[PDB]
């Protein structure tokens, strides 16, 4: 158990630069799946703590103690909820709906390798059976000058082929630095957003006491 | 405008007290319902803060530094995020349910006063033209001996009106004492989640700081 079996194929080196991809494809979709299931989870919570304050807000009446500071700190949050919303739908989201947007294209560029493979071995056999079967050495029938095809399908497999074996590692390796930054960007719009409401609340507590303290004696 | 009409009647009084009962009722069903709101939308947003952590939690890989202290500081989050539904729909919801009960029984009494008044009053007048009608004063009927069934629904009223006119006010003060000690409950309960919840995101902030620094250089 190691990192990277030295006895390799370039075809099994490949082969495992997928399983990869794969791999890192099927782990963003579910990461942009959940976050995207996580955001309107946020939005129906910002708009229900926003009804239920606006009946707290209401309960509570003008002349009792800490009335306007109530209206005031309740005001606060409304926008420390929208801040949080915004952050996530925006600064965290489309990074990851742009990284994770690059996986289908790279896909779809595998998958044009994988069938220029298959037809430049067609073509292989096809054209080593062309020289077997009816070629004389002195004769060249316009035949065998679907050579010039069979470099075609070579030149334009190659071409492709290592451009996967720089392209596809490289964007694995992309992997760790996207997700340091959209984490960051994720726990700091969290760790914000948690610290500011929280702040907010202890005010609320306090407001209530003194009109415990004030209503009581 | 003032603290109470100095020239009411006792029912012009008692209306009074309907309309703040009205009001009073009106007002924390509505508290229930938005809080029960509040709670199913806090609910789902657990469970997907959870399977969005679980992601983060797949994505990032064992042999990254860090690694187990996210593991770590995810499970103290779903943690705080049990308390925090646990005190809203046991500490704070229960009182909210129980305070908001009361409120249709009371009607009920309500309801019983009212009818039991059109009863009494429509013996007054059914029982006045028997006096007039039929009475002579040498002979009583037996049919002028349903005055004892007169004094009944005066018994009946007396006692139920009587009941209203001090139980409607007490009911009424008390939502001072029952709001102030609902709302410390429950913005007790957002401060601790919050603050507590605001302490792990920026560990995990830290953390994915460190592998910033280490996988950058």
């Amino acid at each position: 158990q190691n990192l990277g079996k030295v006895d390799r194929t370039a075809d099994e080196i490949f082969d495992d630069h997928l399983n990869n991809f794969n791999r890192q494809q099927a782990s963003a979709n579910r990461l942009q799946k959940e976050f995207n299931n996580y955001i309107r989870c946020v939005r129906a919570a910002q708009a229900a703590s926003k009804t239920l304050m606006d009946s707290v807000c209401e309960i509570y009446e003008p002349q009792w103690s800490g009335y306007d500071a109530l209206q005031a700190q309740t005001g606060a949050s409304e926008s420390l909820w929208a801040d949080f919303a915004h952050k996530l739908g925006d600064q965290v989201l489309i990074p990851l709906n742009t990284y994770t947007g690059q996986f289908p294209e790279m896909k779809k560029k595998v998958e044009k390798r994988n069938r220029k493979l298959i037809d430049y071995d067609g073509q292989r056999h096809s054209f080593q059976n062309l020289q077997a079967n009816a070629n004389k050495r002195k004769d060249d029938v316009k035949l065998t000058k679907g050579r010039e095809q069979l470099e075609e399908a070579r030149r334009t497999y190659e071409i492709l082929n290592t451009e996967l074996h720089d392209e596809l590692p490289a964007l694995y390796d992309s992997r760790i630095l996207f997700l340091v930054t959209n984490l960051q960007t994720l726990f700091a719009t969290e760790q914000v957003f948690h610290n500011e409401t929280a702040k907010i609340y202890s005010e609320l507590e306090a407001i209530v006491d003194k009109l415990a303290t004030e209503s009581q004696r």
